[PDB]
C-alpha cells in the first residue's frame, strides 16, 4: 500500500499548523484576552469543521431531541455544540449534548478497518483523566447559559459504545435524537450504534458520518450498506467539503 | 437522582413570577381595566406558550374538525383556544373545543412514570367544583362570539381519559380531529388516547405533545414509540422552544 | 350627535369583559398560579391586540434600534413588548423600550380632535404614582432577562411628547428607531413627534398608528397627510383587524 | 338533547333573511332589472357559499370530466356551476353538470342519521313539477353559452342515488369526474355513491362534502370512514368556513 | 354612425336575461327560500361582475380605509361590497362603504361624452325615494354583522359628485381610501373626483374604472390622461374580462 | 339518442370554416407567398389545437425519446410536430416522429364505439397514395432541418396499430417514448397500444388522449379504466380546452 | 456592398418553401379539409413567428386596450391576432385589432434606410383592392366569435402612418394601447408612430420591433435612440429568436 493514496496534510498545512501553535503558545496577547481572539489561530481546515457543525445544527433547530456524538477524542465537536446551543437555543434545556468514547482510543479493530497503518488498539487515546477535564470545559460553557441551573445538559459516557449506547438509551426512555454524529471510524461500533439509535430518530433527524467514503476507513460505509443501504436516504455533502456526509431521516 | 437534572425555575424566574403576582393583586389599575391590561403580568415563559398555541392553531385553520386537549389543569390552553377561535374563525360554529381531565389530578401512575418526586396520584388537583368555574370562563368568552347562540362549542369532559375519550368519540361519530394536544404526562392514558383518536385524524391534522422528551415524564415518548414510532411522521419544534413537539399527520 | 356611528362595545362584548373581570377577581385558582393562567381572562379583542404587537415586533427583528410607544396609558403595550423581547431577543441588550406619556391624560386638545364627547383635557389619566408602579412591573420582567443586569432597558418618559421626545432624542444620539408606535390620538402631538423621529428611522423601520382612519380621532390622519402624505409609504393593515395601520419606512 | 347545540340561525340572521326577502319581492326596481341587481339580496352566508363553489370550480379547471352534485334541492349549486362554467369555460362543451335527487326529499333514513328532529322521510322535498322548472332555469343559462347548440350539458337525474348513480355511470362510460359535491346528509346514500364514483376519479379530482363534521348529520363522516378513512387524502376547509370539507383525490 | 360597433347584448344574451327574469318572478320556490337560491338567476355576465368585485376587494384586505363607489344606480356593487365585507372583515367596523350618486341620472353631459345615443341628462335615473329603499337594503345586511350596532357603516351621499365628494372629504378628515370604484361614465365628474380623492390614497390603494377603454364612453380615459397619464401606474384587467380596469396606487 | 348531444359545429363555426376555405383557394395573395400567410386561414379552433401540441411538446423537451401519434388521417399533428421540432430541437436527430394509421379509416369497430352514426368501418379514410404525399410533405420540412441529412426522422407506419405498434417496437429496441398522442377514437386499438407502449415510457413521458371524455367516443376512457385506471396518474387539461387530456407518466 | 452579409434564405430554406407551396397547391386533401390541415404547410420559420405573436399576446392578457400593428403587408400577424383573441378572450369585445399600412408598399425611404437593394418606393406592395380581401378574411374569423355581433373589432387603416396614426388616436380618445407591433422597417414613420402612441401606453404595455438590430434596416434603431434611448426600458428577445425585440413599458 502507498501511504500517499490516503488523505494527509501537505507540507504547507503542517507548517501553518506548527506556526500557529507557536504563535498561540508564545503570544504577546495579555492572557485574559486570548479567549477573545482564538480565530487568529483557527485555520481554514478547522474553521471548515466549525462551519459544518453549525450547518448541521441549524438543520435540527426545528427537531426535538438530543445531540449525540460517537467518537469524541478531545471534544472539539462537543465544545462547538455547547457554544452553538447558546447561540441558537437559550430557552431549550432539553437539548442535551451527549458524547460517547472509551477515551482510551480504539478498543479493538476488525479486519475491514485494517487498511492503513493507524488501524490499531489505542489509536487516538487521550490522556488519563481526560473526561473530567472535558466535563470541566463543558461546565464552564454552561455556567453562563440561561438554563445553567439545570444539570446534565452535557453528558460524557465512558466505555465501549457497543455497551454504553444501548445502556444510555435504556436509562433514558424519553430520548429523541435530533442529530447523531458518527466519528468512530470502525466497522463494528458503527453498525451496533446505527442499530441501537434507530427507534429514537424522527423524520428530519440528521445522521452524519465523518469518514463515509474515505479509503483508509471503510468501516462506516460497510456498516451503512449493511444496516440500511446507501440509498435508504439521500446522503449529502456540504458542497466543497469531503466530510461530513449526512442524511435526513425519512427523506 | 439529582433533582437539578429536571427542568425547574431559576431563582430569577421565581422572583419575576412572585413580583408579577403581587403587582397584579395590588394594583393602581382600576379593577374594570385589569382584563384590558393582562400582558403587563404575562411574562416571557407564558407569552411563549400563548404564541405556541397560536402557531399550532394557525396550522389547522384549513383543516376541518375539532380541537382536543388531554390534560387541562386550570385550563390555560382552553381559554387561549377560545380567544383564538374568535380571532380566526367567527364563522365556524363546528370548531368545538373539548378538554379532557379528571380535575382531581393523576388518577394513577405507571412504573415508567416514577422518575421524579411529583409522580403521585392527585398531583395537579384543582379545587372542588373547578370544572363549573372553567365552564363559566369559557361561557363568558363565547357570550360574544358570532355563533354564541350555538351551544356545546366548549365541552369539559370529566374523568379518566381511558374511558371518556372512546366514549366521547362514540357519542360523536361526526368527529374529525383538527388538533390533538397531549398533556397527560403518563404512559397509560397517552397510549390509550393515541389509539382511540387515530381513525378521526386526517392528513394535515396536528398531534402535539407537551412533554415528549422530558426526562421527568417519559410516558409520552414510550407511548409514542409503542403505538406509532418516533419516525411515523416528522416530529417538530417551533424553533427556540423545548415544547410543544408536534407532528403533521400523514407527513 | 349620533354616538352609535363611533365604534363602541356591543352589549355582549361588555358582558364578556365584566364577567371575565368578575371571574378573575373571584377565582378558585390559587393566587400564586393566576399569572400562569392569564389567557383564561384574555378575550378575543385583547388577544387580537397582543397578536398584532407580536406581528409588528417580528417585522423588526432584523432591524437595529429601539422600540418607542407614544401614548402608554396603563402600559398594556409596554408589558407585551417586554415579554416579546425575552421571547425573541435574549441577547439584545440594546433593544430599549421607551414609553412616552403625561400619565395625566390628554394635556390640551385641538379643534380637529373635538369630534366626539371624550376629547377633553385629562381624558385617559391614570392614578398618581402610576409611572413608579409601571416601572416596577417592567423591572419585574427584566429581573429574569438574560441581560437583566443591564439597566435602563425600559424607560418611561413623563411629560408632553412635544417636549420630551425631542429632549430624549437630543440626549440619545445613538438612537435608531426600529418600531415607533403612535397611540396619542391627538393631532398636534402626533404631528410634532412624526417630525422629530424622522432622522432616526432606517429603511425597514416600522411606523404604526392605532387610530389612523377612526372618525372619532382624525388627528393622526390629519398629521400624516400634512407631514408625509398617505402615499409616502404603503400603509397596511394586518388582515381582519381595523388597527393597527402601519408602514415600513422607505417602501 | 337540546337543539341549540345544532347549528342554527341567530335572531339577526333570520331578520336579515326575512328583510331581504321582503325587499326583493316588493321592490321599486323595474322588473327587467332585478336579475341585474341580485347581489342586493345576496347576504354574507349565501355569498360565502357562492365564493366556495367558485374556489372549488377553479381547482378543477385543469382537470377533465364532469361536475356532479348529489343532493340538489332547489338547485342553488347547479345554478352556480352553470354560471361559472360560462365564466371560465366557454370552449368546453364536455363539462357536463349532473345533479341527482329524489326531488321528494329524504327517501328513508338510517338510525345513525337520527340525531336531530329533521331526519325523516320527505324532508327537503320540493314541489311536484319542480325538476321541469329547474331544467327551464338551466336551459335559460345555456341559451347564451358559446356551446349552446350542444344539448345535455345540464342533466337532472330523478330518483334514489343508490340506483340512479350507478345507472347513470353505466350509461355513460366516457365519464371522468372532476368535481363530486356531496350534499345528501344521510349515511347509506353517501356510502353507495362514494363506492360508485371511485373508478371515475382521477388524481386531482375534487371530492367535497357539505356536512362532514356536523353533529346533526354524521352520516357523511361515517360513510367516509367506512369506505376510505379520514386520512385517505387531506381533508381541507376553505379557511374561515365550516363547510365544505374537500379533498384532492390522490393527495 | 354604426350602433353595432358599441358593445351591446347578443339576441341570446337578451333571451337569457328575459327568461331568467320570468323564472325569477314566477318561481315555484317557496317565497322564504328565494334568497337562498339567487344563483339560479345570476347569469355569466353578472356572476363575472360579482367575482371581479370580490377580486378587487381581496386586494385591499391589508389596506386601511374605506370603499367608495362613484355612480351607484340601483346599487348592485354596494350590495356586493356589503356581503363581501361580511365574508372577509367581521371585525373591521371602520370599513365604511360610501356610494355617491345623483340618483336622478346624468346631471348634464360633456361633448366628449356624446359618442353614443344614451348620453343625455337623466340617463340611468332610478325612481323617487330610491335612496331610502337602498338604505333599507344595506341596513338589512348590516343587521347581522358582528359590528351591526355601529351605525353609518354604509353611506349613500346624494348629489353631483363635483360638490358632494369634496364635501364628504372635508367632513371626514379621518378618511383613507382603500378602493375607489369609478362608474360615472362622464368626463367632467370623473376628472373632478380623481383630483379630490388623491390626497387620501395610500400606496396599494386600488382605483378601478368600469369603462376605461369603451368607445361609447371615452370620458374616463380622457380624464385619466389629463389628471395622471395612462402610465402613471400599471392599468390592469382581470384576465378574460374587458372591465374593470384598475391600478394599484404607487406601483 | 339526440345527435345534438354530441359536440358539433355551430352554424357560425361552419360559416367561418367555409369562408376561410373559399378565401384560401381564391386568394389574391401571390402563390409563392401563401405559405407565408397561413395564419390568415387558421381559425380559433385550429389555432387552439396547434397551441396545445406546442404545449405538450414543450413539456418533453427535457425527456429523451420519440414522438408517436396513433391515428394520423391527413397528418395535421405530424406537420405541427415537424415544425415544432425545428423550433426547439435543431440539434436532436434522435427525436423521431412516428405516425401510425391504416390510412383507410377505421378497420373495424367495437360495440362500445357504436354510440353515434359515424362509427363505421372506413370512417376517416384518406385517398389512395396518401401516405406517399404526406411523406413528401414531411420530407419538405426536414430538407431544411439542421440534421436533414439523417433519414427516418419521420416515419409513417401503415397498417392496424394492433399489429404495427408491437412490430415497430420489436424492430426498434432503442425506443423511449417521450410523447404518445392517442387519436384512434376506438376502444380496441387504444387498449392494445396502451399495453404495448408501457415498457418504453419513463417517468416524465406524456401520454395524451384526444377523446377521453367524449360521449360520442367512450372507447379511450374504457381502455384507460381497463389498462391503467383513471387515477393511475393525474389526468390534466390545458385550461379552456376540452382536449387533449394528458398525464405525466409516474406522477 | 456584400448582400450575403444580410439575412437571407439558405438554399434549403428556399427549397422547403417552394416544395410546400407546390404541395399545398396540388394537394390530394379534399378542398373543404385544407383549413383543417394548415400545419402541414407551416414551416419552422413561420411557426416561430406564430409562437412569438402568441408569447406577446399572452403578456398583455391582463393589460387593457387594443392591439396595433404598423406595417401589415398581406396581414399574417392580423390573422394570428384574430385567432388568438378567440383563443384567449371570447368575452373581451374591446380588444380591438388595428392594422395600419399604405398597402402600396414603402411610401418613400430616408437615406438611413438605403443600406440594401430593396430600400425603394413601392417595396412590399400588395395587389390593388387587397384591404377589402383582408377585411373579408378578418370578418370570417369574427363571424364565429362570441362577440361576433359587435362590429369594428378589426380595423384596417389605409394610408401613411405619419398621418393615419395621429388621426386614428384623435378620433379614438378611449384608446389604451396594450400591444404595439412595429414592422414598418423605415426610420421616419417608426419615429413618428413611437412619438404618437406614447400617451396611450400604460405600464405593462408591450412595445415590439421586428427589425431593431437588423443591419439591412437600421431605421427602427435610429428612431428608438432618438425618441427614447435604447436603455429607456429593457429590450428583450424570446430566447432563440432574433426577432421580435420587445420592451415592457415602464420596466
Ligand atoms: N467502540 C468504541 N467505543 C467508544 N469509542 C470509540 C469506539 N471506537 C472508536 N472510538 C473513538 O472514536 C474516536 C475517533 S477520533 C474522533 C474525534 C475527532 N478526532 C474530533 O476531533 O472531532 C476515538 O477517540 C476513539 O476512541
Ligand atoms: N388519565 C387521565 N384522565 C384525565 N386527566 C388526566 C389523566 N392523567 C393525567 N391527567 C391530567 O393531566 C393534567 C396535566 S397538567 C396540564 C395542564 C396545564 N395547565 C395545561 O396548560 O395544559 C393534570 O391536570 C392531570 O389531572
Ligand atoms: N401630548 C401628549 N404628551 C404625552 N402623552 C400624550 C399626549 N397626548 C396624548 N397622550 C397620551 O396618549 C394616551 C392615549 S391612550 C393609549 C393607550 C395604551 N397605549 C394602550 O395600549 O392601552 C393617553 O395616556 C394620553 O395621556
Ligand atoms: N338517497 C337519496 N337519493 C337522492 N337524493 C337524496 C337522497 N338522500 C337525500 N337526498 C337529497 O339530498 C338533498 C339535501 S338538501 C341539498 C341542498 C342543496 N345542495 C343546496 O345547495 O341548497 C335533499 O334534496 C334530498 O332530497
Ligand atoms: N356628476 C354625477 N354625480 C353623481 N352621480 C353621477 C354623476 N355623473 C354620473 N353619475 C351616475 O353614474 C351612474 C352610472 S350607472 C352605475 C351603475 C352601477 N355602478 C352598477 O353597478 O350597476 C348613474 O347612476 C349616474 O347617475
Ligand atoms: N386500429 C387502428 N389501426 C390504425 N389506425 C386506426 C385504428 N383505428 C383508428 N385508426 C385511425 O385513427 C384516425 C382517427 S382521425 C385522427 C386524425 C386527426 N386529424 C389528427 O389530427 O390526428 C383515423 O385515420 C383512423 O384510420
Ligand atoms: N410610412 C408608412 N405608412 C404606412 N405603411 C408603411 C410605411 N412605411 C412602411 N410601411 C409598410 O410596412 C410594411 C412592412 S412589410 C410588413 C410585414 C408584415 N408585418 C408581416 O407579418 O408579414 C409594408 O407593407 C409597408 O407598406
Amino acid at each position: 500500500q502507498d501511504l500517499r493514496a490516503f488523505v494527509h496534510d501537505s507540507p504547507e498545512e503542517t507548517e501553518t499548523t506548527q506556526r500557529l501553535t507557536k504563535l498561540l503558545t508564545n503570544s504577546p496577547i495579555p492572557t485574559e484576552e486570548l479567549v477573545n481572539n482564538l480565530p487568529l489561530f483557527l485555520r481554514r481546515h478547522q474553521m471548515t469543521d466549525l462551519l459544518s457543525m453549525d450547518a448541521l445544527y441549524r438543520q435540527v433547530l426545528d427537531v426535538p431531541g438530543v445531540i449525540m456524538e460517537f467518537g469524541v477524542r478531545f471534544g472539539r465537536h462537543l465544545g462547538t455544540f455547547a457554544a452553538l446551543r447558546g447561540v441558537y437555543e437559550p430557552y431549550n434545556p432539553l437539548r442535551r449534548i451527549v458524547g460517547f468514547d472509551t477515551f482510551t482510543g480504539f478498543p479493538d479493530v476488525n479486519d475491514v478497518d485494517r487498511v492503513g497503518p493507524t488501524a490499531y488498539q489505542g489509536r487516538f487515546a487521550v490522556p488519563g483523566g481526560y473526561p473530567a477535564y472535558l466535563k470541566e470545559v463543558l461546565d464552564a460553557h454552561e455556567c453562563s447559559d440561561f438554563f445553567g441551573h439545570v444539570t446534565q445538559r452535557s453528558v460524557l459516557v465512558e466505555g465501549d459504545v457497543r455497551e454504553t449506547v444501548p445502556r444510555y438509551l435504556a436509562e433514558n426512555p424519553q430520548t429523541v435524537i435530533a442529530l447523531a454524529y458518527f466519528d468512530l471510524d470502525l466497522y463494528e461500533p458503527t453498525k451496533a450504534v446505527l442499530e441501537a439509535i434507530r427507534p429514537y430518530l424522527t423524520k428530519g433527524s440528521i445522521v452524519a458520518f465523518d469518514e463515509l467514503d474515505n479509503p483508509k476507513w471503510p468501516g462506516e460505509n460497510i456498516a451503512m450498506r449493511k444496516v440500511l443501504g446507501l440509498d435508504h436516504a439521500p446522503l449529502r455533502l456540504l458542497p466543497g467539503r469531503p466530510a461530513p456526509a449526512y442524511l435526513r431521516w425519512g427523506d
